């Protein structure tokens, strides 16, 4: 189909071309050839963008190249930013994302509380009832775009949810300042903060609740093996996290010459961690192109890295999935997929904007 002809195209082409970092590639969903090329002849390549604000940067495609990268932020920095174009001038907002360590630690600490364990077993019977109430609101026998229907709804929920917003005169004043702020991100350093955790928690949860739907639908052998046993939840949401990676890449600027994968990666040069590459690494996951919920070691992944940038909002994120799928298995024993997906265009956001779902029953 079209797998085929891409492994043909990836494996023809002269190796020095393979641009991973192309749009296209990702949303026609035919990247998986082209890393899994690299991954064995150039795991360290050097390719070039046609864009100008990407140009030339380093593809780093293993799983032990990428965690070298992403736990070493004297070499490899978060600044200027952790996307591969270069940054214009329309959201000078403080990312601490993008922002390297003494700094960065200051900053990650305002926020750990929001995120804290005694925090979450708070929000977790609220996120339960909520979710059951979007659930119980869906249509039956009639097909939806799941994205908007379900997974916007449940991901828009959890984050009114985690900051007590609406869902009196203060509280209602800073959910419209963090509107404004949020519709401009679109088109002052602990605001930044606020609107990163909103960014950073948004379409990486959507986008994994998308990609569950989609993953049973392709594998009716680990759907079963999780209706026939939900303790696997928790399982499931882990290897649906690998399978689809959110966030496929982060990128990181080299602060001086540098030796990895034998290739000297030189100061200032772009190096992309691609986690998507990472999570198919033969070499250190067994059987990597199977969606496999039972699979040992399935917590072992990268997609929400290593090192001081290691996703705050990890555990929120598999509490509020794991949820959101103890409430979907309760109300509907099928989520048949009709349609294919119509995938983001985009090599950082892998994720889906489209998925024709039909739910036959409830209960
Ligand atoms: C399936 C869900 C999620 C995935 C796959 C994901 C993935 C990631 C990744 C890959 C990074 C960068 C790691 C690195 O550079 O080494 C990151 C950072 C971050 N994520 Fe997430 N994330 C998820 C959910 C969330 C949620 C729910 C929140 C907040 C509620 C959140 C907030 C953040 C923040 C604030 C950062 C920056 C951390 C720092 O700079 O120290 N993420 N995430």
């Amino acid at each position: 189909d079209l797998q085929r002809a891409a492994r043909d195209a990836a494996y023809s082409m002269p190796i020095e071309e393979i641009n991973p970092a192309d749009p296209e590639l990702f949303r026609t969903d035919t990247m998986w050839p082209y890393f899994e090329r690299l991954r064995k002849e150039d795991p360290v390549h050097w390719g070039v963008s046609p864009h100008e604000d990407v140009g030339g940067y380093w593809s780093v495609t293993k799983y032990n190249d990428i965690m070298a990268v992403d736990t070493n932020h004297e070499v490899f920095s978060s600044e200027p930013t952790i996307v591969l174009p270069d940054p214009a001038d329309d959201f000078t907002l403080p990312m601490f994302i993008a922002m390297d360590p003494p700094k960065h630690d200051v900053q990650r600490k305002t926020v750990q509380p929001i995120v804290a364990p005694n925090h979450l077993a708070y929000l977790e019977p609220i996120i339960r009832e909520r979710a059951g109430k979007i659930l119980d609101d869906l249509p039956i026998g009639e097909e939806i775009n799941w994205v908007d229907k379900v997974s916007i709804e449940l991901t828009t929920m959890t984050l009114a949810t985690l900051f007590d917003f609406p869902w009196n005169l203060r509280r209602q004043t800073l959910f419209e300042c963090v509107d404004y702020f949020m519709r401009l991100w679109n088109e002052m350093e602990y605001l930044g903060n606020l609107i990163l955790l909103i960014v950073g928690g948004n379409d990486t949860t959507r986008n994994t609740i998308s990609g569950s739907v989609l993953a049973l639908h392709q594998n009716p052998d680990q759907d079963r093996k999780l209706r026939e046993n939900p303790g696997l939840i928790p399982a499931m949401v882990s290897e649906t996290i690998r399978w689809q990676t959110p966030l496929a890449y982060m990128r990181r600027r080299a602060k001086r010459d540098f030796e990895l994968g034998g290739k000297t990666i030189r100061e200032g040069d772009k190096v992309a961690m691609w986690y998507v590459s990472g999570n198919r690494d033969e070499e250190v996951i067994d059987r990597p192109n199977d969606y496999w919920i039972e699979r040992p070691r399935v917590r072992q992944h990268l997609s929400f890295g290593f090192g001081v940038h290691r996703c705050v909002g990890n555990r929120l994120a598999e509490l509020q999935l794991k949820i959101i799928w103890e409430e979907i298995l309760a109300r509907f024993p099928r989520l048949e997929v009709v349609g294919p997906p119509r995938r983001v265009y985009s090599s950082f956001v892998k994720g889906y904007e489209e998925l024709p779902v039909v739910i036959p029953t409830r209960n």
